[PDB]
């Protein structure tokens, strides 16, 4: 059998939660999910629509959701919407959103890899309890 | 599709390992394994092969491996021998070996409990790489 | 291949049906569901919202359905509904609902080592067949 | 997710061991074997071989393991031999060995319906933990 | 890897169609069904409702699809509606139907033998194409 | 779920032996072998080495067993060896092995098709029960 | 585990369309399309809906996704819509549509080989992004 | 169900060797493998045992086979024995090793990203069929 790590990712967080704060955490949270975004890239792509598609890819590749992109032409903004978050314990603002900052630095280090080159992820904070919307403005 | 968590657990691992240190790691997750010990524990046994079968089925529950549990009388100590530990990256000592304080921790909860209740557990460190000894000495 | 168990269980709920009653196994069960509440636990919450995430987290784990909470702030209540549990055979009132009592005790267990920590568990009996209404008042 | 029936077993057994006793049970669990065995039954066959196959082919309809049949001709005695019996909790003589009155009376009601068609069945008690051994004399 | 049959059976179908006909093989088949009740049963039940829901019990061990029964009180008559019926090949009235008399010969058998004792099977022919309605007149 | 055929062929296979006999069955066997082969061919190959790569890759895009081809030069004759045949039922001589017509007239067809191209099929009856051991010769 | 392809044939699309262009690469997925064509195909059928039936077998044989044929009789014409293509990278017009010719040439030999016997197929190009239509006139 | 894309594969290999040759295909091949090596890297290690964990793990992740590296210390040459290859037809030198140029280029890239940095792959041409052994001399 194939090994689960969902209970041990609960007492992980409990712990966390427990010991350093609520604020160090994301910290490194983001820090871990920008690694992550180091050992799967998406090839360079020219258009909103192939980057969707390729992120897609990676993300079915794992397994943790979809992904939406949306380009605000009225200041140039991206607007990126992430569904069906893994959920792991009850810990996070709100329950169940334990694994935000990940995301945020995951999808910061695949969009400025390539659209464009030069963005910032802020978390956006009657949607879906698993359903993250994040902005990337310069 | 069930999310994948090896990926993530990896970059955990290697940022822990960066950040805090080899020391203070081994403590959290030492309180990260007694924690999970109070999720799931085995019913109150009487001799050792029925403790071995009841936590042989209570970690077939969750795939974490298998367990062996044998006495020596020499001294009344205890030995556990845990086969196919999951493998996370290539951290710890050795390497490959990062989840052995959650197990320390596990199986002292687990025994405690109930054989005896007056023990402590000491990692002993040509067996497997996944293959981890302990001890149940007072 | 995993053994199937379904087969076994309608066998013997007919054989029990037949032997004792229909109430002397409404308190076995009742002492099952009990007994059953001690091997998993949930971690001790202190909002609704947060039992109800790792509830349905432990009812995952093992598969037996869903569970949702809610507050009848005007006596202070807690009313519990389940959804999707197992169906072995036809027996029960109404059929197909067997293991109703090991339900009313597993969530007594739960809700009690917790929310509050002094209620009984009365099952209220165009709700689908599977569902079951539980009530929880001191 | 299919649900699992696996720790309802071990504490129903557990229950019924600490209610009634460890004799009252064995007739149960012989009563629902026996009415089991009416659920599925094999076709009529003629020689051992094809009774060897065709029971072996019900068995792994629903995976409790595999049979091995063989005529001793000193006293024209038949000798069963099972494997891979399924393991419930740590309860039984010896321990994981719980559901062998259940063997029995499957075993006699599929051979006696058809060889031959009047004997009986007593469990024969360095073979291995889930192996029993029946034998079939008139 | 669990053999796969369609093919086999498409083709067999195919050359029974053209060997003996399309009156004989209805015949054949109905036998079959007849030989298919021996195998499996459902226990004695007293009401509709205990037996629809033992009926899709042991349509659902083999799954083979659902069945729903439903007591005409005008002339006492019985209407059997089977849903989500296995499909092999391109054979049958009409097409894809190839293994209704099946059908026919099984639940004859399964209602005959415990709903009364004494019916015959007649099949009925917007409805899907996989939906077969029967009927079961004294 | 997928259906599952294996009672369907089993009492298929028993009606079918107790009507037409076992000499025109085995005819009708190798007719629907025959048509078997006209649906999946292998590409045309020029060593038996590549014919064996190929027909394994046939025979697992089904699932019914393994093939091994060997030329022997004495009298420029073929040995097909054929493992982990499909068993339904207890019938066939040897029992268990109702399907080697099907295998003769399949193989038949895949190797005269391009190895050579006339050549007829002999079934040459220690080997396993699920062995079926043909030859090949002009 | 069974292998993936997914990255492997993006990566091939990609290295496919920045060295030969998007022509030839028609032409040769065109002629895949055909060599497929003969490796599996459909019994010869009278009708258009048996037709539909045994194209949809032959695809859930390999999964690639359904098929509904509808005749044009204003001119005789052929209607193919194709539903659930499989997505590899974001190659082709629109993206996601890169294995489009190979539908177009399986298509064209299944049905030329029976429907009638002279056709050509050219890609009509609200619909969805995995949907397909081609046309089939003389 | 996941398409499948295994006959996609040996028709595409068939045409590619038909129409370009036997070394185009190889340069194109292992261009695809470096492309590929893009998509996905190991974490940079500092000794040959976590190199080698940290491949393995990516291998595992794709499902490609298993890796084993050995440091030469005569001329600080490395040795990497590659098992379970997967098999696309039969084509190739020898037949059923058709993505070998794939692994050389995959290798080349992984190693001469981190051991050392110099490093060139040339295929080493009684092992298995699937077991291709590569030398990384400077």
């Amino acid at each position: 059998k194939k090994p689960d790590f969902t209970l041990f990712l609960q007492t992980l967080s409990w712990e966390i939660d427990d010991q350093v704060g609520i604020e160090v955490r994301n910290e490194l949270l983001r820090e871990v999910g920008r690694g992550m975004g180091t050992r799967i890239m998406p090839p360079p792509c020219q258009t909103v629509d192939k980057l969707q598609i390729e992120l897609n890819a990676l993300l079915a590749l794992i397994g943790w959701g979809t992904v939406t992109l949306e380009l605000l032409s009225e200041d140039q903004s991206l607007r990126i919407v992430h569904e069906n978050l893994p959920q792991v314990g009850s810990a996070g603002e709100p329950s169940g959103t334990w694994l935000a900052p990940v995301l945020e630095g995951l999808y910061g280090r695949w969009v400025t890899s390539q659209a464009f080159g030069d963005y910032v992820v802020t978390r956006d904070v009657a949607v879906p309890r698993q359903t993250i919307i994040m902005y990337m403005r310069v």
